[PDB]
């Protein structure tokens, strides 16, 4: 294979991925524009898509991609499900690399809130989890490896696709309100019926209808969860405050090689405003207007559902500007790559059917740069 | 594990199992009631169900078995997708087991018209397939292993439950018909759309979307397959004339243990017809009369969509009944079980969801049933 | 001209739909493909109607609808009441069926489940007003409907129930009424009501209709402010015991009306003296038929799958006769409460269910029949 | 009192469902959220209407329909032309919106796309009957109705067409009315022709409507056999240029009736001298605007995404003189040519395109109000 270290892309939030996607649904990594599983791997190139949580938060995200690579059963800590209120085992994955360990690295490659998601996992990784920690020490059992921190030589790059590291106020004031979140859980829970062979990844939770239960005591047992008061899902983690949280507690790895991109989707009005371009993608038509109208002009410019602001870089981690043909090499800084002029939050991604002016050789063209990037990183060590 | 030979469970027409189901969708093996791979596995069996092609010919599904279990890429054969006018190859299988070989044995469990399936593709394993075998001696080449013939102890058993094994006046009257056909094809065209992703199993005759190809060239395009003509489909083979070409081509292995199960859920009115019972599915209601009500009236009694006397046994192959304690290890004869009273067609996979009186722990013992006649056939050998 | 000198009307009960309101594809409420309530009663010469009201408001809501279905007109829900609960004063207008319906002009109604409790509202309305109302109006001036006057009398021959919960039903009080019922009822409203769409689910007067330019993001904050989502103005407050007991509370025999009442069964005894559901009880219905069938007090469990036995036979301390199926039921001013009906569940008494074959359409006429010649013989004894 | 004079009757196309006959969540025809043509215009004093009539059906039975959809009463297609193509020679009742209508009472008609085309065929009947209608009648007697007879004018005031394939379009040649699109088109009818279905798309004349105790089996068994399958009396094949030019050769000029047209571009000239369609083209037409841009003839590349230019302006040879759009527009018995509006496509002229942000709901306002006030001179110039 051309890549020395398998890359791993992990979608964002509402990502369905593989065979959890809905019988018609559009394929998260390129749509009908760009395969890029299907092409980079025909290229010769070693490629995996992680499957996690559509709903849940970074946390239980991040721990759910450790296992996707690694394999085994989900593990979210005793400490965590114990505060938070939910399940502590998920998942059993199969896991791509089984022998993951120091010296056997990936590339990480994360659209939207993926992107988050793989900082949080390589922060564990590197530092552990200190409340894991300390639980497992007073009262005994069995800790996961990826809370035990000092592991390194395990992540080679980290890469983010129009990833909300500030966050979005399309969370704030539309994603994280109440009413939204009950629309989403009560997907959720729907979704959890014994018929259902999608998995929007909220089981945790208690969102799975057992086989001789009623659906009446179904939604009986389940409004019973903590999650319809939680913040432990992802509609919180993509607020501001909820971003900041993540800054605040993630920190940079000397060795890795990290890379953002950010797309631009809105044109300015004649009172400083930021109104979606056409073309971008409908569904992000008034969450483009929230963000656009906002009261700080800094934080108007965005791709339909996040600001320019927040997706060049966190705001307290190191950051170097730099161009679309500078070796992007660099190690343990943000490097923060030019903003793509006219592409919305899903041109990234391809699956936006409706704009014609995003083709497939465009997309191709992007995710061969991507990987020609990542292949620099193997070979200036 | 308890079972020395896998158990492969071989869904019927119309099935679709594992992640090629849709969304929400009964699951074939068990419904809500038992499920079967799920608890046969904890148990501690060593099973697992095929997929192949819903809508396709006994032919086409009986290859595509065979490398469900072995693995590689379905080769229909040169001489049939000639002669049919389908593509040669097909999916690729990853493969169940690897290094099966004359040796290594699988018990098989077909469902409807997995039953058919079975013994279509043990024939080939057998006996070989003489078109292929003429056409690579006259045009070189490369011949599948599956149509050489010469292979035995690779089959250890074949059990059929409500198999149509003399076929169906619900395929004559209704299934095989033209307009009826039009809808199963106009199905499997739109299933092949390039946002769907479940499988039909008709792509072998063009059904399927090219990524940058309108639907309005797909229609112009795949009008012009000859599957819309063609016998080499499901609804043929089920028809009277179509099982009988099966019945007619296949024959005893003297080493391999054979079982039928058949349910009855007719009722004889007061001119000697034969309705449905309350309970019979309600999808099969229609179909249940138009077999009650045949010119022979033993062609009526049936279980929805299968009459009794096709479900027995194959009409041309030697049988003997057979009670529900005596030892079903009989090599070389059909092994007729005793008809369950009040089964209709889906009530041998659980997946009447509306029938209260068929419960999950009635499906448990049946499947614990077969289980326990196959780890019999295991020790007397 | 028509064998039936008063109009007929059919009043569906809780989540029914009607007419051109029914979704693309969904049965026909009255009578299912089983016996075609509205067109074969037609064909045989007699007059009769399906109201269309409200499928998830309070009797109180819809009995202001079914008037305005009659008579004509924009719904006035009162200026009172609207202030009381927190929803508009004014809902839709209705073409009428009687644009002259008065004082000497009558009706036969008949309500099937909610129904029942609607049409016992309404004449409360026509007899004796709505004091609420009338006190409104002598404060504060205004105009006042006249559904909500009182003294409007002889415009009601006959009032007929079919699996009516008179005095509720614990499949509200025990989960169709709970919160996370309710917040699914009211988000499948909020959804109906968004700027694409042709069905009423009977809320839109609470806030659920989104404006032509309104984005879904905006019309969800408006209606979460809407005092729906803590009300009891709604149907499933009123089917629980406590909610048709303050209806039966405020109703009164009317000695000119004949009143029928029929039910069903479709439990039997389990092992410990508890009812489950048939095999045939329509499948909506199993969970709620065992809870009703599991109830503390013995008496309760019988049931149709969502009515229990003793709510549907008729109103609990309003006067009632027993009455055979055959002999004349023409008595006045007294709930006659026909024999149960053996194996009929709930929407047997519609023809809803076509999953069970077992009843056909035939005796589903026939029950038709036999309600409409009990009608042509309160006519024929006046 | 309404500011028009005579009633405007809008009439939709191909495909389209109006009123309470569209499916539970569906666009609203005339004017999606962008402009709500008929609740608006009458909010502001003007006489307006929806038109309802067959989705799928040919100009022939949708003419038709649309005089009983004026008139009032039971739609009847001539015994002539029923034993012609093998349907039925009646379909549904309507209640009528001008039950007068009568010489002297007038309309104005208003249609978009193929609507453009059942306008044109109304008047033929009103004006000169049909022939082989009126043959039959009197070679076998019976009744004939008065729509064929002829002999019926000064009930039209005005026709005005909206991206109407006058001339057909290449979509329906090379798609629409092919083998493959016309059985889709027909499965779909005969599926909403299903016993529990709501909305009619317009060919249950047919036999596209299952008996409420007919197996779906039994159903496809029957309608199998039905001349709809093989039959040009269908909007496929009237949509292609020779069914329109069968129209065009058989309509001629009324001298006291105001023509106007509308047409939409939404093309842009290729590298090679194709049209390829606009950014912002509503994405269903993507492929037939490449369709007709792509033809072998220059002058017939030119489209909106699913009617040519050349087509859209007047009907071929017959008499028309180009406007600009601010010159009165009251000129009698001729086509006038509005100028071609560019950037809008097909549906643009309708509002429902909600993916297309640049077309706003003023500038669909500001439209119609042009219509308006053009009918409002053809009324004061008479
Ligand atoms: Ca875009
Ligand atoms: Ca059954
Ligand atoms: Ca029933
Ligand atoms: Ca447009
Ligand atoms: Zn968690
Ligand atoms: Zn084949
Ligand atoms: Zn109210
Ligand atoms: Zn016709």
């Amino acid at each position: 294979p051309l890549n020395k270290y398998p890359v791993v892309f992990v979608h964002g939030f509402l990502g369905l991925v593989g065979d959890n996607a809905p019988a018609l649904y559009p394929n998260y990594w390129g749509g009908n524009k760009f395969k890029v599983i299907e092409e980079l791997r025909k290229q010769g190139y070693n490629v995996h898509q992680a499957s996690v949580s559509a709903f849940g938060s970074n946390y239980d995200r991040a721990v759910e991609l450790y296992y996707y690579i690694k394999g085994g059963r989900v593990d979210y800590g005793a400490a965590h499900a114990a505060k938070y209120g939910h399940e502590r085992y998920g998942k059993t994955y199969k896991g791509i690399m089984p022998n993951w360990e120091p010296g056997k690295k990936v590339h990480l490659v994360g659209h939207s809130m993926g992107g988050q998601t793989i900082r949080l996992m390589e922060e564990f990784l590197r530092n552990g989890n200190k409340e894991e920690i300390a639980y497992h020490k007073a009262h005994g059992g069995e800790i996961s490896p990826l809370f035990t921190g000092g592991h390194n030589n395990m992540v080679a790059s980290i890469t983010t696709l129009a990833t909300p590291h500030n966050g979005s106020q399309a969370a704030d004031k539309f994603g994280n309100t109440e009413a939204v979140r009950k629309i989403m859980f009560a997907l959720n829970r729907f979704m959890g019926n014994k018929y259902s062979n999608i998995d929007l990844g909220l089981t945790q939770w208690g969102f799975k209808q057992l086989p001789n239960e009623s659906y009446i005591d179904y939604i009986k047992r389940v409004s019973k969860s903590k999650i319809w008061t939680s913040d432990d899902n992802a509609a919180y983690d993509l607020t501001l405050d909820g971003s900041a949280k993540l800054n605040n507690m993630t920190s940079m790895n000397p060795n890795i090689t990290y890379t953002t991109y950010t797309g631009v989707s809105s044109h300015t009005g004649p009172l400083g405003y930021e109104n979606p371009d056409l073309g971008t993608f409908f569904l992000m038509a008034t969450t483009s207007r929230i963000i656009g109208h906002d009261a700080r002009e800094e934080w108007r410019k965005n791709d339909g559902v996040v600001p320019v602001i927040s997706s060049l870089h966190p705001s307290n981690q190191p950051f170097v500007n730099v161009t679309n043909d500078e070796p992007a090499t660099r190690r343990g800084i943000w490097q923060v790559k030019p903003i793509i002029q006219g592409w919305d939050h899903v041109d990234f991604i391809g699956v936006d059917f409706l704009d014609f002016k995003r083709k497939g050789a465009e997309l191709a063209n992007f995710y061969t740069g991507i990987i020609n990037d990542l292949l620099r990183v193997e070979a200036t060590e």
